[PDB]
């Protein structure tokens, strides 16, 4: 490929469609490598043109591992989206928002990198629940957390395999890309958390990398593809 | 000491006063060790009774380093407080909230552990600014960030020493404990972020550790001391 992007699993779904749209219109090829950082970090050292991220803090931690080529000051927000509650198909417990997750008998999976994996969802649950301004509510929610998952795959597995798991706090774009796995319930306005999709272009970038970066970050075509998955500007 | 607590710098100010209050009323001695994890981690391995935290995600990452004695499922929220904007004494740029930090010429310090330090402030700024639901606002704020500091001391130093730094996104309890260093400006209701003070008691705890844990977590005396610094239940 002429342009190589690396980043976490999740945003690769619209990003690949953006790459495909770009490839239909001109001659350069664009490769999207995705998944947990550890699965591709050494390959990114060899040929990454752009690092993409699924939150600000996770992108910063990842980019710091590549500072020779990517500057933390050059991480560029492009789109954003809301966190959601993924519930089992049919919403059997009739969950209507974060307040319902405080009830007895509710089992929750959250994402937390735990200082060992750079994952986008770290601190989402505490920031949403903290806006309830009530420590007994924070205690109730936390006591219902069955799994603190370090990445997307482990959280998905805990949700799918766990009959006692009723909710996974994750991203709207994941739910839209995976509609057979669970249904989505929005967080209440007052407690909603939004994080971005970002990119950082390598120092001394190739003309091909610049072209793709411009298309992805500024095109209405790219915006429309990402909007399908709940992303917005 | 009969009871040893370890945790980040910051909450040690009220925590020590709670320890002192406890020591005035009974015979056991309580030691509070505080600062960045790396400064005390090996000592906590030898004699920690309780680990205290300054957010949920940072406490989880720290406790995971001591899983043999402390369970992530037993981290207990006790108090919470709001993030604030620390401005230079006299507020020379007349900053009134997060919206003002989007202006040209504003220099900002934020905390971000960057995957190398377990610090409480990681992801606060993105979660506050994200509630503005506008990616151009996220770009404007991010472009004004001069320093992504991995811990409290480095952020404080950047703020104090940097004539171009107008704001440090930090905690209300820090500002109240350090009133000669800067003045505090609240975030707007819509964008405010609140995180907790928590503790986890060791497995097979001593009677002395249990007693202090109960006093700290449930006493109105402890609540009043922490309330002085902006903490609430």
């Amino acid at each position: 490929a002429d342009v190589n992007l690396y980043g976490p699993g999740g945003p690769h779904v619209p990003l690949i469609k953006v790459a495909e749209s770009f490839e239909k219109s001109q001659s350069k090829r664009v490769n999207i490598t995705f998944g947990p950082q550890a699965t591709w970090n050494d390959k990114a050292k060899k040929n990454a043109d752009i690092l993409f991220g699924a939150s600000e803090h996770s992108a910063l931690a990842i980019a710091e591992g590549h500072s020779e080529r990517f500057s933390k000051f050059n991480i560029h927000p492009v789109f954003m989206r809301e966190a959601i509650i993924l519930v089992k198909k049919g919403n059997p417990k009739n969950i209507k928002g974060m307040a319902d997750l405080l009830k007895p008998g509710i089992g929750i999976v959250v994402n937390d990198g735990a200082g060992v994996s750079n994952t986008s969802g770290t601190a989402v649950w505490e920031d949403s629940v903290g806006r309830m301004k009530n420590v007994e509510k924070l205690q109730a929610f936390r006591s219902n957390i069955h799994v603190f998952a370090p990445n997307s795959g482990s959280a998905r597995k805990a949700f799918v395999d766990g009959e006692d798991i009723d909710a996974w706090i994750t991203w709207v774009d994941w739910a839209i890309a995976n509609p057979t796995i669970g249904d989505m319930v929005r967080m209440e306005d007052e407690y909603r958390i939004y994080r971005d999709f970002n990119v950082v272009l390598a120092k001394n970038p190739s003309s091909e990398a610049i072209d793709f970066f411009d298309y992805l970050t500024k095109s209405k075509d790219a915006e429309a593809i990402f909007q399908h998955y709940g992303w917005f500007k």
